[PDB]
């Protein structure tokens, strides 16, 4: 209750597993090359995902595609954060269930300050006291919080999109909710959530571009689709062509 909540619930991705041979001792090879994996099996589930939300079809197919190849780093971040809240009490990242980061990990990685921010992130869910109607509804707010300078294909049925699901987040804050002051004090809060995700992103962008450049020397494989979208579309991001959605300055 209503109609778009029971959509998000139901269209949420299961788990997924990275693969990863624990069998074998913590090297940045194995470590990032699982990684990877995990990243174009988790691209699959956000690609059935996004087009299974409610009026993503409203959008030309080639922005279906272009906010999916923008966005889709803020988006398993943000999942990963919950799902390491949800599970391990943000004590550790919890990537996948055969692919957990404890302290040493998050060293080994070879990323352990961006693991931070994660984890500091993951720690937000539960000082704010997300809810599962809250984090639903503001990670499909994530798919609509990366576009390009000069705009999309079709601007107007983006920013159509991208208005109603903030509207949605509204409804959501206000239902059960009896106080007038706590209530943009929620958007507030939530808001500024959002936008934290965004420099995080940024900062694992930056590196998963470093890595796919010196890959071949480091010994980490990198999968098809994730070879190509961080090599063609990750450049425009960094390059200042694409740009994140704040609400706040
Ligand atoms: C190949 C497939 C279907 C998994 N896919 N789809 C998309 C997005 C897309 C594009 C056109 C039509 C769609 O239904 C979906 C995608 C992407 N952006 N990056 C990598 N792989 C992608
Ligand atoms: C999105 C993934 C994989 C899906 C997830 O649960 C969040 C996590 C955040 C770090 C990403 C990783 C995919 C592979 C990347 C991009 C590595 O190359 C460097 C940072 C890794």
């Amino acid at each position: 209750q209503p109609i778009f909540l029971n959509v998000l619930e139901a269209i949420e991705p299961g788990v997924v597993c990275a693969g990863h041979d624990n069998n074998q001792p913590d090297s940045f090879a194995a470590l990032l090359s699982s990684l990877n994996e995990l990243g174009e099996r988790q691209l699959v589930h956000v690609v059935k995902w996004a087009k299974a939300l409610p009026g993503f079809r409203n959008l030309h197919v080639d922005d279906q595609m272009a906010v999916i190849q923008y966005s889709w780093m803020g988006l398993m971040v943000f999942a990963m954060g919950w799902r390491s809240f949800t599970n391990v009490n943000s004590r550790m990242l919890y990537f996948a269930p055969d692919l957990v980061f404890n302290e040493y990990r998050m060293h080994k990685s070879r990323m352990y300050s961006q693991c931070v921010r994660m984890r500091h992130l993951s720690q937000e869910f539960g000082w704010l006291q997300i809810t599962p109607q809250e984090f639903l509804c503001m990670k499909a707010l994530l798919l609509f919080s990366i576009i390009p300078v000069d705009g999309l294909k079709n601007q107007k049925f983006f920013d159509e999109l991208r208005m109603n699901y903030i509207k949605e987040l509204d409804r959501i804050i206000a239902c059960k909710r009896k106080n007038p002051t706590s209530c943009s004090r929620r958007f507030y809060q939530l808001t500024k959530l959002l936008d934290s995700v965004q420099p995080i992103a940024r900062e694992l962008h930056q590196f998963t571009f470093d890595l796919l450049i010196k890959s071949h020397m480091v010994s980490v494989d990198f999968p098809e689709m994730m070879a190509e979208i961080i090599s063609v579309q990750v450049p425009k991001i960094l390059s200042g062509k694409v740009k994140p959605i704040y609400f706040h300055t």
